């Protein structure tokens, strides 16, 4: 916990050139059209460009800290805005392209973006999130839940019970929520694709969970700025910043990355909207 290990902090950055890069991106959005289930997986790289500094880039958390330096938020948690790339997993679900939203990020911006719940695991917990020890009724909430490590709040179950109230936050020794795991897990063994955007892959289970798709011979795609633990297991590794790589796909398939309306909590997915035809492949 004070001697947990961080992992490997502050690897150097990787740019594939300009004509490679829209090379690799063009293989991504065929890979999506070809796809009968796609899960993405994101970490703490989809956050950075929203002011929250990820944990073992150049100036994360733990490289910094490694450094005697301190992190730098460009932001609150409760007035962070999600990004492009958070905007574009809103659209790519709502229109039957991606099944399912593994992150490990606790920053709460795939809940306050209107992604909806049922096609989220939160694997590393929400900062918003409190949950009742008696019930387990959720509440999520508008501003940051004050406590780390599965405490006590100081709030009651309201439901219709007087339940302790618990922030949602795993502690290095925590094991994972049962429900998210389980969800991700069946998740991605059903994939034919699995798609990871700003993690460096080193957390277990959390970083393993995108290997599950390679069984019955799915496909694995890593965006990432840094090397990551499974880079030798992927079929296609991109290496840009993920608003620059989910824009152009996007554009690949002919959707628009839809206006955030500021927070909003949706539970339940909706019916998929209408999506553009595929183009023919080979
Ligand atoms: N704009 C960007 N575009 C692309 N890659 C990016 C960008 N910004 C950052 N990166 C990359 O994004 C990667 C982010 O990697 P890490 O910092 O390990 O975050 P995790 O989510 O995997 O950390 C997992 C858990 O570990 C913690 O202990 C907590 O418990 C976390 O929940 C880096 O390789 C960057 O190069
Ligand atoms: O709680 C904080 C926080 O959430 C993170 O939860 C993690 C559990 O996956 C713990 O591993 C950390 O210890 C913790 O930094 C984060 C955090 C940092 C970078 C992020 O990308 C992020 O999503 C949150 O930063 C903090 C900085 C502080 O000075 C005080 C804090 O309480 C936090
Ligand atoms: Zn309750």
């Amino acid at each position: 916990p004070f001697t947990a290990d961080k992992g490997k902090c502050g690897l150097p950055e990787i740019f594939d050139p300009p004509e490679e890069l829209e090379r690799k991106v063009w293989e991504l959005a065929r890979l999506v059209w070809q796809s009968s289930s796609v899960v993405f997986h994101t970490g703490a790289g989809i956050s950075t460009a929203s002011g929250i500094p990820d944990f073992r880039g150049p100036h994360g958390v733990w490289t910094m800290e490694e450094r005697g330096l301190a992190p730098k938020f460009d932001t609150t948690f409760e007035s962070a805005r999600p990004t492009q790339t958070h905007m574009a997993l809103v659209q790519l679900e709502r229109v039957g392209l991606l099944r399912f939203l593994v992150s490990q990020n606790v920053d709460g911006l795939h809940v306050r973006s209107g992604f909806p719940r049922d096609k989220l695991a939160e694997l590393h917990g929400n900062m918003f999130v409190e949950e009742c020890a008696k019930c387990k009724t959720q509440y999520v909430r508008d501003t940051v839940v004050g406590t780390m490590g599965l405490k006590a709040t100081g709030r009651l179950c309201t439901v219709a019970c007087r339940g302790e109230l618990r922030d949602t936050i795993l502690d290095w020794e925590d094991s994972l929520p049962d429900r998210d795991l389980a969800l991700a897990d069946e998740a991605s063994r059903n994939a034919d694709l699995s798609i990871t955007l700003g993690t460096s892959l080193q957390i277990r289970p959390s970083g393993n969970l995108p290997l599950a798709t390679k069984r019955r011979g799915g496909r694995l795609v890593i965006v990432n700025l840094q090397p990551t633990k499974h880079d030798r297991h992927a079929d296609l590794r991109i290496h840009g910043y993920v608003d620059e790589v989910m824009t152009r796909l996007m554009k690949h398939l002919g959707l628009e990355i839809p206006a955030w309306d500021g927070p909003r909590v949706l539970e339940r997915a909706l019916p998929p909207l209408p999506r553009p035809p595929t183009p023919k492949l080979e």
